[PDB]
């Protein structure tokens, strides 16, 4: 009754702000789960760069990369929203702070020269998420076209609940190595763009790391994140967002409500 509660509650947020919601969240202690929309298709914008930096991280770990590698790009014309590697661009950075800073700061042009050189475009990076069982998650197009968030467009989506396997497999599970896995939790916990969304919905001193989107069209965002409760198993909460119209602008006030309500039914 208080996962069909939680149901109503999901369904009154987005009408108030007319648009769609779609959830889901895990206990990792219980194995509780709930969800809404869990297997509707959202637009992940930003939300993809942090499995993007997973993968960087398995071929760090696989020893076909290295994390201290230095990646130049002197003369890139830096896309739109690269804060990071436009202070850089002088001097380059390492692989490691390229994908630590297309996590943490959504860095497009840090996103884009990864998928070129590393990842073999949207379709490695497609291909990278077959490689952990994946099958929602489809990447088709490079920053930033990938962020145009039609309306019954597939392009460049997935859904919540596969988000929600992805990440726990990826932050909590079996892909990464022990190194560095903690190497990757910590990316996740020094996200800056996230301070509005899961972390709002949650007391003040969990830890939580996080990724999260904006499409800047059809009000669409979307927030994912691994949540340390104290001396409590963490919790995997995804929660993604559309709007009706094209200038419609996203709702972080919704999303950590979202938060609200789902950590409340699994718990
Ligand atoms: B991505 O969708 O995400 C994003 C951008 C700029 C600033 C941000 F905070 C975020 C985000 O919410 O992660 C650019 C548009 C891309
Ligand atoms: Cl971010
Ligand atoms: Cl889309
Ligand atoms: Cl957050
Ligand atoms: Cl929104």
């Amino acid at each position: 009754n208080k996962s069909d509660a939680a149901a109503k509650q999901i369904k009154k947020l987005e009408e108030d702000f007319d648009g769609r919601i779609g959830v889901f969240a895990i206990d990792t202690g219980s194995g509780n789960t709930f969800g809404y929309r869990s297997d509707e298709r959202f637009p992940l914008c930003s939300s993809f760069k942090g499995f993007l930096a997973a993968a960087v991280l398995e071929r760090v770990q696989q020893k076909k990369l290295d994390i201290n590698q230095k990646v130049k790009y002197e003369s890139r014309d830096l896309e739109y929203h690269s804060p990071i590697t436009t202070k850089y661009k002088g001097s380059g950075m390492t692989l490691g702070d390229m994908a630590s800073a297309a996590l943490q700061y959504s860095d497009n042009g840090a996103t884009n020269i990864i998928m070129e050189r590393f990842l073999g475009g949207p379709e490695g990076m497609t291909k990278f998420m077959r490689s952990i069982g994946d099958n929602e998650f489809r990447l088709d197009r490079w920053e930033l076209e990938l962020n145009t968030a039609i309306p019954g467009d597939k392009r460049d989506t997935s859904t919540p609940k596969a988000v929600a396997n992805s990440l726990n497999k990826l932050a909590l599970g079996n892909v990464l190595n022990a190194k560095v896995k903690a190497i990757y939790q910590n990316w996740l916990k020094g996200n800056t763009t996230g301070d509005a969304r899961i972390r709002a919905s949650v007391p003040a001193d969990w830890v939580v790391g996080d990724k999260t989107g904006s499409c800047g069209a059809y009000g669409t965002a979307n927030d994912y994140a691994v949540i340390w409760p104290k001396n409590r198993a963490p919790l995997i909460v995804s929660i993604y967002t559309t709007r009706k119209s094209k200038d419609d602008k996203h709702s972080d006030k919704t999303i950590a409500e979202a938060s609200r309500i789902a950590i409340q039914a699994i718990d």
